[PDB]
């Protein structure tokens, strides 16, 4: 037990510490040659070279205990490979090739030096290394022999084998791929056993996501790592593959080179892509929708409803002139597409992931796109594209936490940004800014994924100077534009309703109308009057061609170009069936 306690329990976790030496030289050592067995060396004096020899002997022994301990309940072959792992490590950090410095590593390595050069009375380095291995090839036989003694019954009679000599960097390149495939599988069947196929959405919950993504963080790890392994083994080799020792490991696992030795297969996009986010993702951005305006088109409806979002519905929604917003907001009036702008549910915003809530931001984004291009396939490029803008700007509103609704979805998707935020500092301005800036680095791609319906891509400009516009105004316009085309649609209805009659209940449609007419009246008064009363209070002086309510109107909302705003526009009848909608006598 004297010897045991010296070293110390071993740490059963099997991992790869890389730091770098005193020659800015980056390394990856072994936990396992951490933990390698040298502290009896410092607790002895060793007065005679058969001193040395009997703690040698203790040392490799007592590493056989501790290891056997470690992989208690674990696989035969492991306690195997790191017994001559070990045994390796204890003959080349004793003949002077080694990698894994500080701690006892060298505490041990220059008391050993030390002791020797006191032993043969010689102080030339490089001699005492040919001495150490001279001695080392007539001992080694006597340790390996002692170090499995206590565990010759508990390994393959192939194992019980002294290990053959190589390079330290050679074996421990063996050792980390063993420990890499290894890891590798354990980790993909949690991906199996959780995510199943992924044909039920599992990809997109955390009982498949947080297993898929401790895979990635491992597949990183274990490529930076191995990128070191490979520098090193080409830079103690002049810089050659000598032996084809790394061409060939590439091959004995079916890979090419370490690039490819790391690409994701088919099969984890397949199992941790959620399939109705992060797969149309990929094709906004690189796959077929991309390119093609027709495939960015196509929605699917699973995926869709299953992000939780929906066709936007036949009817048309009233102007919401009298939400909670218009206490701090008064005479705003939130347009029906802002009413029902796609936002979603799932769990990415939740746990506070920044790539998943970049993952679900640009997965609404998209819908959202898809849904307006379903609704408003008929109308022209320039009218579609300032419809998409609309919708863009009120994300950014949203997402900056300007907006003026303020609904649960909308609060859902700012507050969710917040827990992104591990910063501590939690103020108004200071989680605004954050915010403000997150969107900046963003905004680029949502606005590429929601171009992507439209026919020619580049015809909506100043898409980001749009945004930039205070959102009453950019809803102002809206509406307008809104308004002024319902209202020659409610013209058209009475010439074909005229003639109809001209040919072969009056009060009715009219009646109709008359409602409409006042309803849209108060909505544009209640507007107005926000436009009036801000621009008195001077908010509109950084924004040119601003500086009459119904003036902006004319010049802006491009449908509005044949239109002017006197009383007669808001009158129960149309001034050319003012005196028809009179007279239903007929
Ligand atoms: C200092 C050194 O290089 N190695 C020593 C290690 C490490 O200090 C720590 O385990 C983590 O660094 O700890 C030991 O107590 C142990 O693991 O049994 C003894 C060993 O000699
Ligand atoms: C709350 C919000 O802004 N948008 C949501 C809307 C609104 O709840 C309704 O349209 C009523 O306003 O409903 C959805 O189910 C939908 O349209 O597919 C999801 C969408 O994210």
């Amino acid at each position: 037990r004297t010897h045991l306690f010296a070293c110390g329990i071993k740490r059963k976790s099997i991992k790869w510490i890389c730091r770098e030496n005193s020659e800015k030289i980056t390394v990856c050592v072994p936990d396992r040659k951490i933990q390698l067995c040298i502290a009896n060396f410092l607790n002895s004096r060793l007065e005679t070279m058969e001193k040395f020899k009997e703690i040698f002997l203790i040392s490799v022994n007592t590493e056989a205990k501790l290891l056997y301990n470690k992989n208690e309940g674990k696989d035969p072959s492991i306690f195997c490979n790191e017994l001559r792992n070990s045994f390796s490590d204890f003959r080349n950090s004793f003949i002077g090739d080694d990698m894994d410095f500080g701690g006892n590593t060298d505490r041990v390595k220059g008391y050993i030096n030390k002791k020797f050069s006191d032993y043969y009375k010689e102080k030339n380095v490089e001699k005492l290394n040919n001495i150490k291995k001279e001695w080392w090839e007539k001992n080694k036989a006597n340790l390996w022999n002692h170090m499995i003694v206590n565990h010759k019954g508990n390994i393959a009679k192939e194992c019980a084998i002294i290990p053959a000599e190589e390079p330290q960097i050679n074996l421990w390149i063996k050792e980390w791929n063993e420990n890499f495939l290894m890891e590798k599988k354990r980790l993909f069947l949690n991906i199996k056993d959780k995510c199943v196929e992924n044909k039920k959405y599992e990809a997109c919950f955390g009982g498949c996501r947080l297993p898929c993504s401790s895979y990635t963080s491992f597949m990183k790890k274990s490529k930076t790592q191995m990128e070191v392994l490979t520098n090193l083994y080409k830079k103690k080799n002049s810089g050659v593959d000598k032996n084809n020792f790394l061409n060939d490991l590439f091959k004995k696992n079916n890979k090419n080179d370490l690039d490819d030795f790391f690409k994701n297969e088919k099969e984890y996009d397949d199992l941790c892509d959620c399939r109705y986010t992060a797969t149309i993702i990929k094709s906004f951005l690189n796959g077929p929708a991309k390119n093609d305006v027709d495939i960015a088109s196509q929605i699917n409806v699973n995926d869709l409803r299953g992000f939780g979002c929906n066709y936007k519905s036949n009817n048309e929604k009233s102007w919401n002139c009298a939400g909670t917003f218009t206490n701090k907001f008064p005479g705003t009036c939130e347009p029906p597409r802002r009413q029902t702008l796609c936002l979603g549910r799932t769990y990415l915003l939740h746990r506070g992931h920044e790539e998943d809530y970049k993952e679900h931001l640009l997965g609404a984004s998209i819908y959202e796109a898809q849904l307006l291009k379903y609704k408003y396939k008929e109308k022209d490029e320039n009218a579609l594209c300032s419809i998409i803008q609309n919708s863009y700007a009120d994300l950014a509103d949203i997402i900056k936490g300007s907006d003026i609704i303020k609904d649960y979805y909308g609060k859902k998707m700012e507050e969710n940004l917040n827990k992104v935020n591990k910063d501590k500092k939690r103020n108004e301005e200071s989680l605004k800014i954050f915010r403000e800036k997150w969107w900046d680095e963003n905004k680029e791609n949502v606005w590429k994924v929601m171009s992507a319906v439209l026919k020619n891509k580049e015809t909506c400009k100043d898409y980001d100077k749009f945004q930039k516009i205070p959102q009453f105004l950019r809803w102002f316009k809206e509406w307008g534009d809104d308004f002024c085309e319902k209202r020659k649609e409610k013209i058209y209805s009475f010439e074909s309703f005229k003639v109809e009659c001209k040919k072969k209940t009056c009060k009715n449609k009219c009646s109709e109308y008359k409602k409409w007419i006042d309803l849209k009246k108060s909505e544009y008064e209640k507007q107005v009057d926000k436009y009036t009363k801000d621009k008195n209070k001077k908010m509109y002086d950084n924004i040119d061609e601003v500086k009459e309510a119904n003036v902006y109107l004319k010049e802006k909302s491009k449908e509005c170009k044949d239109v002017n705003f006197d009383d007669k526009i808001f009158n129960e009848a149309p001034n050319e069936y003012e005196d028809m909608c009179k007279k239903c006598d007929e």
